RNA sequence: UCAGGGAACUGAAACAUCUCAGUACCUGAAGGAGAAGAAAGAGAAUUCGAUUCCGUUAGUAGCGGCGAGCGAACCCGGAU
RNA sequence: UGUUAUGGCGUGCCUAUUGAAGCAUGAGCCGGCGACUUAGACCUGACGUGCGAGCUUAAGUUGAAAAACGGAGGCGGAGC
RNA sequence: AACCGAACCUGGAGAUAGCUAGUUCUCCCCGAAAUGUAUUGAGGUACAGCCUCGGAUGUUGACCAUGUCCUGUAGAGCACUCACAAGGCUAAAACCUUAUGAAACUCCGAAGGGGCACGCGUUUAGUCCGGGAGUGAGGCUGCGAGAGCUAACUUCCGUAGCCGAGAGGGAAACAACCCAGACCAUCAGCUAAGGUCCCUAAAUGAUCGCUCAGUGGUUAAGGAUGUGUCGUCGCAUAGACAGCCAGGAGGUUGGCUUAGAAGCAGCCACCCUUCAAAGAGUGCGUAAUAGCUCACUGGUCGAGUGACGAUGCGCCGAAAAUGAUCGGGGCUCAAGUGAUCUACCGAAGCUAUGGAUUCAACUCGCGAAGCGAGUUGUCUGGUAGGGGAGCGUUCAGUCCGCGGAGAAGCCAUACCGGAAGGAGUGGUGGAGCCGACUGAAGUGCGGAUGCCGGCAUGAGU
RNA sequence: UCCCAAAAUGUAACGGAGGCGCCCAAAGGUCACCUCAAGACGGUUGGAAAUCGUCUGUAGAGCGCAAAGGUAGAAGGUGGCUUGACUGCGAGACUGACACGUCGAGCAGGGAGGAAACUCGGGCUUAGUGAACCGGUGGUACCGUGUGGAAGGGCCAUCGAUCAACGGAUAAAAGUUACCCCGGGGAUAACAGGCUGAUCUCCCCCGAGAGUCCAUAUCGGCGGGGAGGUUUGGCACCUCGAUGUCGGCUCGUCGCAUCCUGGGGCUGAAGAAGGUCCCAAGGGUUGGGCUGUUCGCCCAUUAAAGCGGCACGCGAGCUG
RNA sequence: CACCCCCGUGCCCAUAGCACUGUGGAACCACCCCACCCCAUGCCGAACUGGGUCGUGAAACACAGCAGCGCCAAUGAUACUCGGACCGCAGGGUCCCGGAAAAGUCGGUCAGCGCGGGGGUU
């Protein structure tokens, strides 16, 4: 999976805030190649609607 | 400075004990200073040895609706 | 730099508030005055200095266009 | 002795004031709370919760996953408790069939949640000791409940988010809604939400439709041959529907009831006969009559017609007080609305170039850490509060000095520094005075119906 | 203790229901044993249940009280013997801001019941409680201000508390002020405004039925759907360093759910006079008696003598 | 576990329970018999208990058949819901994404697994 942040964290529940933190994002527009493994699969899915899950 | 008489606000988050204080104030007497003073004493060593003042002991002993809070003296150092 | 025209944008300040342009408080304007301090050998901690398993003096004493002396006493040092 | 439910002056006295007001220089780092419990407590205190600073530990913190255990709400169900509908049955209860409702019912029972382990993963916190706090009036919205008229910018709890302490774009305007979290500079760029006729930036864009209402741009029960699209009967050139000419029956004023009611106030039925036909009957009408048409029948024409379901958009139902409107202009030859595609505008978001700050690792300078600089990365909204570095004012000690060809103070100015602030030059002035290090402070002001003084407004009233 | 509480815990309200301030020498410890409610059939005073008997019987009963969980291989129901309804402790946890509170293996001293394993430091559990201060009683020998005693004190145990406004301001305590005073508050009231609309006002839907006959000329049971914001209120948002309060008088102005004039449909409209609904606010809408009145009642008239809004319009305009 | 059955005791603890029916007897079990006292029923040795045949298998029991009742219980579709995104003034409601019941239906079964002792296969 390939991640890119495209939606504000503001006005979003804590958990998503967290997953955004953990997944290592700081500013919308940031991105990062991501590991294909359950825990991290979960990271992305959880806050799917905020990230642009590349492919 | 001593003496005769002697508050309340206030504290204790109320209040009557107690606190504020024997302070504030009134009055009497006196001096340059007073007051105190030569032991029917203090202390626990069979010790010190008139009075007064500073240090300390001690915020200890203790007092207290044992609450708020109040608070010694001996010893020891020094003025004399 | 000064002044100005037109355009865009634009809800004094403070206080008190859940919320102030607020038809909520304060204030005519300027100048000057105007508010977290001082003390206690008090407690408690940060930083720093001197000594360091030891560390300090208080009152006073004598000198002072200067500061030494002064261990009475206090704090470490055994707890329950 | 010009304001007596207790005179006046001085004094205790800076009475107390858990209350109100005020609280003065700068830049930088973090950054709350409006909760729980107790309180003669409820606009106040204590403790904890939440902030900060130091020291310690130094990944235990975060999230997401897998595993395991626990929970009974939602739903459901009716096997118990209570309630409840149709029937049977029986000498009403239980019993049986059919049928139901439950916050305080449960045979059942998710989603989710929570504890513990590990981390198989990616993160970046946690914890403990100690100094300093502030906060203990919250608010709106969504979702789940109670309270309340399933009223309220209502009230009380749970839970998420934002305001509070949050600027920026959008929603005309507008705390909290939507998109987004402001280190500083830049006539640079791409986007979010929202938008792209003109008032403002951008397609009066493209394709297939919908509504004529200005719906759009203030509601409903309900009403209606207003349109659009799907479904059902239906009834039908062997010539219907609507229209037209003509007909319309005999029993029977059907029996019943009535003061009577003869197809039509109300009980009972709704059969017979002829026929091509014509039903004891539509509605109107009288005191019943009567009269007027219908269903059933033929020609004349010649193609469809008729009636319920649904839905899409729209019409009526839709009356309030200063003068109207969708923000306005104006819009149907859409700037309205359903679906679809694409381009552009659009924030202080993301990006670009430049620079500063924060913390960290990397370098060296140094005889030490500590501190300076240099890199790389990182951070940098902010109210109460905590922490850091500094500016300025007087006084004092010390250093260098300065001044009548002229000090301080005053006045002007396009310079300097990251700020507090500093300097240069000129004018005024007429005598004391800068800069630097260190020390002490009655040390910095717009607020206090502040104090003293000066001068304004009302007004030439 | 139930429900609210949103399946962990916790969680408010002057939200919905209900109990406690005890009780038991045995309703305890231990050791044995029995097992319920209730229906049916059949049986004596009985006759409804109840006593006896026989089948069925997850218990639909019981458990001292309120409920919930729990429970029959018993915590349910009898009898024997005992006292643990004990002392000295207490690993480890639950729970609380603290202070309290709760559960608890194991150790010792001594015991009780059982043949024995073993069980026993109160009762199936969850309410039956009250700091500390001051004092009472039994015990103990720790202090005891020169010494030894003694008073007194301390340590153990234990009694005294609707201090229930139940974390309790004192040993000891009620009302009044319109004679009032100060500090504050729009944190919270009365006026008005705001939000809401139960209530109030008006409109529409259905149509039983009244209307000789005929539901709709009129009127409309029961029940339903909306509007207005003029009532009484609910809420409590600005205002308590002041938004003057009822009525009148003067001055007006606006809405329309029109009182009168104007135009219409239907009528159960002969004409005259009315009723009713639709359209329509241009203008107009009298003077007096009673009452502060607003209202309303009445006199005498009128085309009519409308209903509301503007801080229940208008006090820096007057009245009072 | 050579084949069987019987008795005791487990795991499991209703898809292993009930009922209806049949099988078993002198190995085992039970009924049955007497029981003055050991010990005993708040009256009854009914039950506890002591001493034993016969007789029986009727009862109780064991086993076997059966599924009429119990108990178990799919799938499919639905209820509901974590997450995302919307609607209606409101009561309430919807789309996308996972999770996903309860009831009922199909059908499932009257267990299965141990240890030990006894007696049989004339
Ligand atoms: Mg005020
Ligand atoms: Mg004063
Ligand atoms: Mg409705
Ligand atoms: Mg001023
Ligand atoms: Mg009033
Ligand atoms: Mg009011
Ligand atoms: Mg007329
Ligand atoms: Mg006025
Ligand atoms: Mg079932
Ligand atoms: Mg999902
Ligand atoms: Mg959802
Ligand atoms: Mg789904």
């Amino acid at each position: 999976m390939k991640i890119k942040l495209v939606r504000s964290v503001i006005g979003r529940p804590g958990n998503q805030v967290k997953t955004v933190q953990a997944l290592g994002l700081r500013k919308i527009g940031d991105s990062r190649e991501v590991s294909d493994t359950p825990a991290v699969r979960g990271m992305v899915k959880t806050v799917k609607h905020l990230l642009e899950v590349q492919e």
